[PDB]
């Protein structure tokens, strides 16, 4: 079970339980707990320096969008197009659409549709009339765009605290800053990224169950060619132990994260999102920096995230040398059988 869910945080002021387990989602791995420190405590900042998560509580990174709601959001974002998924069920699983020309026997049952800010609440509202299962997740990048009021919330943003972690980490450019609007229950399931991740929450609480790249065998990811690349196979909700034996021997480190807290999900890693049940609209923001150089001349033995990337490098060389994807498959199997298995 979750041992590391934590027992809940007593917010301040004596407000009450923060949230309490009944909020969360029943799974069959154990966990252990990620660290809540401060961001001056050496410990925390060793934690990142060894790309291990943590949660950063005293940043300030986003201290000026903790006002934000959907009101406030409303009036002051402006009249931009806001990608927004659908989905039948508390699980959204994203498919990239370019991808999306290989395989064409996987149907979509998570999608996009532009919405103006308006629209989207509108169409919460009904939900929420309605009474109605549908759920709904707004994601999108945003731009200069954006109202008056929001740039200078952006603006007031801990940029010399992020600013200062790119560069004792030597990571790269800061590539974008999602903002994600989500609804109780709503579930992005078990997948990895390619960079390092600052993920700063805004409203509501999320619980983030984080796996190390070591664990890739447990969690096996769909083909890199397929629209769902990076993220795992296994429904964490009813697993498939004669498809994917080793997920019996996964274990996560999890977390809940509330408003104010930055959560560190280093590059590689497997994250786990769920805005809890009947917790109401979450907010979060992103910040995305392509990870630090490899060095030239490489120290053995290699770390799990480069043998990730090998192994992503060997399917996509295949992919063109091959002239289709789709041959990947069999003649990797065909390399492999009574060879090295
Ligand atoms: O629900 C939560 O709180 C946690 N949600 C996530 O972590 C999350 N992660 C990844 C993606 C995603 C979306 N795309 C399509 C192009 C945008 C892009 C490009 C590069 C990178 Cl590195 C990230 C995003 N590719 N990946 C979407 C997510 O929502
Ligand atoms: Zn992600």
């Amino acid at each position: 079970v979750a041992s590391g869910s934590g027992e809940p945080r007593e917010e301040a002021g004596a407000l009450g339980p923060a949230w309490d387990e009944s909020q969360l989602r029943s799974y069959s791995f154990p966990t252990r707990p990620i660290p809540r420190l401060s961001q001056s405590d050496p410990r925390a900042e060793e934690l990142i320096e060894n790309e291990e998560p943590v949660v950063l509580t005293d940043t300030n990174l986003v201290y000026p969008a903790l006002k934000w709601d959907l009101e406030y959001l409303q009036e002051n974002i402006g009249n931009g197009d806001f990608s927004v998924y659908s989905a039948s069920t508390h699980k959204f699983l994203y498919y990239d659409e370019k991808k999306m020309a290989n395989f064409q026997n996987f149907k979509p049952r998570s999608n996009r549709e532009e919405m103006k800010f308006h629209e989207f609440v509108e169409k919460l509202q009904d939900i929420q009339q309605r009474g109605g299962e549908e759920r709904l997740y707004l994601q999108q990048t945003l731009n200069d765009t954006v109202g008056r009021k929001i740039v200078m919330d952006f603006l007031g943003f801990n940029w010399n605290w992020i600013n200062k972690q790119q560069g004792k980490r030597g990571w790269g450019q800061l590539t974008s800053n999602l903002l994600l609007i989500g609804m109780e229950g709503n579930v992005t399931p078990a997948h990895y990224d390619e960079q390092q991740n600052f993920f700063a929450q805004i409203k509501g609480y999320k619980r983030c169950i984080l796996f190390p790249p070591d664990q890739f065998e447990c969690l096996y990811p769909y083909p890199v060619h397929h629209p769902c690349d990076r993220q795992s196979q296994v429904d964490f909700d009813n697993p498939d132990y004669e498809r994917f034996p080793n997920f019996q021997n996964v274990v996560g480190y999890e977390t809940v994260v509330g408003p104010g807290d930055v959560l560190y999900i280093p590059m590689y890693w497997w994250h786990h999102i769920e805005s809890l049940l009947n917790g109401g609209i979450t907010i979060t923001v992103n910040f995305w920096y392509k990870g630090a150089p490899t060095p030239k001349r490489i120290e053995y033995p290699l770390k799990a995230h480069q043998k990730v990337a090998i192994m992503r490098n060997i399917e996509k060389m295949l992919g063109e040398a091959l002239g289709n994807p789709q041959e990947v498959g069999p003649l990797l199997n065909t390399m492999i059988k009574g060879r090295y298995n």
